[PDB]
């Protein structure tokens, strides 16, 4: 399964390649550059238009209050998932998953993220698994990291894996190794055929 | 030096007693909420209105490159300052530093902020002092902390502190032991009078 990083911020564009592409994705992934150049109302466009699951990629990390009303706000305008940082704290959390469901970040694909971040990653692992959101991120770029988050991580908890190389096996390889979902940016959003470019990796995972 | 919290998510009522305050306020600090409700604009209206430097409180804790969208998009409508997690790492700090002013958090307030985020206090107070931001925020609740902070904070960053008790003397103290501001909220924004609200914590400091 699919999901597109819709990272179109011309917001008619953006609703035309996510219509096109409706039949070989699963969800559609929108950030905080997207909701404030359109309006959070891109959100309740899309979701009246394709009719697509949305997931917000916010990595919310503020006190528990600001993360509901930001939460109430977006789940209201249409998301069906919201990705929030494990880092604040469960209560952080848990006022998000209040709202609705979540996705939790336990390790980060940056430089940055070797910091303070990925050391933690075991830890942050084992609250996602007292907490059972919707699913957590594994950076696919190198998928030993899909493996090695799915063998600690509880069943019934998805991982969604974004940075999965070009080469031809890889998108499979990583749903073998622990992906539920795949997330795919650029080489959907900018191919010259969008629903094409969607069909040929949909086509290797169902190979 | 007050910084009012401006936790008022109808843009207009916002804006209306942003400008009641602004003559006793060194800045307005906006959030998410706010910005989500009013759209990213109401950050050039408010400044258009009151003549006062807003702080975009935001938290920014993604990727380098996608916290410099948001950077680029949030300084580009007139934010002064951006608030950024450190947690995230350094490249994510400099890549919104790079495009304008910002504030680093390294300690927080709430309960969950005992699990991982003040453990490292210490550590990302290191990590400001060599990236050397505008200034870090300084949880009050515990009045004590804006010392231990200021203590180990590199001369020339500027301290905040949000959380100051309401009993007289406390935000007087606060400054004196190392706060640079105050962050005011509530106090101001749902006083009956929030001008003669903002004029009394003023005076009170000063």
């Amino acid at each position: 399964m699919i999901v597109l990083a819709l990272d179109v911020y011309e917001g008619e564009r953006a609703i035309k390649i996510a219509k096109s592409v409706k039949d070989y994705i699963s969800m559609i992934k929108v950030n905080w550059p997207l909701i404030l150049g359109s309006g959070v109302d891109i959100i309740r466009r899309l979701k009246e238009e394709t009719g697509v699951e949305i997931i917000a990629d916010l990595k919310l990390a503020d006190i528990p209050n600001t993360n509901r009303l930001i939460a109430r706000k977006v789940f209201g305008a249409g998301a069906d998932y919201v990705i929030v940082h494990t880092f604040v704290g469960r209560d952080s959390v848990m006022a998000v998953k209040e709202l609705g469901e979540i996705i939790m970040v336990v390790e980060m694909s940056h430089p940055g993220a070797l910091e303070f971040i990925n050391p933690l990653t075991d830890r942050f692992i084992e609250v996602a698994n007292e907490i059972e959101p919707f699913g957590v991120i594994a950076p696919g770029t190198r998928p030993e990291r899909i493996g090695y988050i799915r063998d600690r991580l509880k069943e019934g908890i998805k991982i969604l894996a974004p940075g999965i190389g070009a080469q031809g096996g890889k998108a499979k390889d990583a749903v073998k190794a622990g992906a539920d979902y795949i997330i795919v940016g650029r080489a959907i959003y900018n191919a010259p055929n969008p629903r094409e470019a969607a069909k040929a990796i949909y086509d290797e995972i169902r190979g």
